[PDB]
């Protein structure tokens, strides 16, 4: 028992809407259950910190975040240090609502695996707090800074129906087999 | 002995350059008589209403523009009303200037050859004249509006070293298989 | 009222699968309809001269060709005489079958909208007869050759869950952006 | 310093061509450290595993391959295990030779740099000896099995002008934005 899933592109107007919350008869359930499973999933198999129900075709407030030693490992370790990224376990977040802790922005290129393939430099702030259940319901808070931070940022976004495009210094955006190199 | 042309894509840092001037001693010469007549075939070939030279690698103040009868019968009769869209013969403008002459803006989806398999929305201006020179080297001052006006732009933007994902309405950004249709 | 629609892209297993018939309740009637009248109008969006409904995420056996005169002179008169390039108004066939008429290959690039962006070569049948039912469920017969049997046998490979890049010369396979041309 | 680089897409009639040797003069020579350390670059940006100097332009008999242990316990241990991944350190070998020692076949879904954004399953072989020149002249001869024998065979098929595409199991191609997963 395998099944197909995809990972929705722009053009599809369920990125593009404001999630609708997930009802409290959901909470603990089944449905909501499957729903997270197949999240993290997704993001396991694509490497990928962070994805949100609106990118599986899904119009509900979830999304998942999780960054593994490796990922990090793998990351150069200048650069590692000036994106502030060391790991953190899954989480995941039901109804969340996030408020900025420090408003400094810093500006790195990101992507997104609903806009396969582009890369583009986009502002963020340093530090927020996301607030929201977990899938059984109870209440989790997550005071993060750095590329956690950005992270979250994300995928906030794409429940509100924003993606980085919408942010991003266009003059950034290139196709990922694009690259600035030292000579 | 045919030979190879490609579209350069988004990333290349040749199409985000100020194209150079052609120089007054490359006018009516073979080398530059070579650009115009690819320009052409390549246009030709993708059935796109201009291209600049940038979009081939070459970062010279050179675009070309058509829009065959054919290509205007396609769109159905209601659109090409709505974005005033009609037919014009081939011109090719070296070391061309733009002036806008009713900025009124006028908003419809647009695409390039070098970002390939997307749209946006992108506001531009109704009406403008491009003045420069043909490959031959006579001053040619060309006044339009509607379609033809955005076709300009869109090109002159190319010389300057900017690309609609600069100037687009970000939430209208699609991969070309998903579109809006009638109920 | 408008809605969205997409054209499935590979990896979709819908695009695998080999299509349903549509039972004899179903002609005539207005889910029916409204699935010709989505097919129809996508392939007039596209401007692509066929399409199937597994590529709409409809697995059942309709298809729709269509080859306006505007469209066949997008294509330079050369290119559309050594294709055998002839307009042909809109048929929409259900329950379709193939006979072959006659069994010579012509090898030519295709592309194909759930592959978005490519091309390659693949050799088709010179002449073919498509035999079906309209969505009224009347019997309905087309001898074709030329380009037009080429269409037809890229949308009946739809329905058998079939992709040209199942039959095509994989050395030929290109980027839409990178093209040979006329020195 | 600053300059750009990108990896040459299907449709570039240089990943088709047979890439000619390395002449002896050039062994040890600037030019060619140059390109080894451009290809290294790109390579370790990317994180793929394996590079070939077609794939940035250069129709030349050389190539590198590198598996870091953070890169590799990015994947998942059952399927690192299925696919016998194990970490290797940086070999870039200049003429290389490829000798088969266990012919036994091994299927796994495998992408391409110069086909960005696909996946599909491709036969290899279980173990080959990679014999060459490192940049200074020496001879290396590497046995390997497993994925490092995949990678070696993908870079080996770059230098004769060969893609996945033509080797691979065409049903399983697919956008990596589809995937399937585990219920
Ligand atoms: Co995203
Ligand atoms: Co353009
Ligand atoms: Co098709
Ligand atoms: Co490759």
């Amino acid at each position: 028992h395998m099944s197909f899933s995809h990972v929705c592109q722009v053009g599809d107007p369920v990125l593009r809407g404001v999630a609708a919350p997930v009802e409290r008869a959901q909470l603990g359930g089944p449905e909501l259950q499957r729903l997270t499973q197949r999240l993290v999933q997704v993001m396991r198999r694509r490497r990928c910190v962070g994805l949100s129900a609106p990118q599986l075709g899904v119009p509900r407030q979830v999304l998942a975040l999780e960054l593994p030693e490796a990922l990090c490992r793998e990351c150069p370790p200048r650069q590692r240090a000036l994106r502030q990224m060391e790991p953190f376990p899954l989480r995941v977040f039901v109804n969340p609502s996030l408020r900025v802790l420090d408003s400094r922005l810093v500006t790195f290129p990101e992507g997104c695996e609903s806009v396969a393939g582009f890369l583009a430099c986009v502002p963020r702030f340093q530090a927020v707090q996301i607030s929201g259940l977990d899938p059984n319901g109870e209440q989790v808070v997550w005071q993060a800074s750095g590329w956690a931070a950005r992270i979250i940022q994300h995928e906030m976004d794409h429940l509100q129906g924003c993606l980085f495009i919408d942010k991003m210094d266009s003059r950034t955006f290139t196709n990922v087999y694009w690259m600035k190199v030292n000579d």
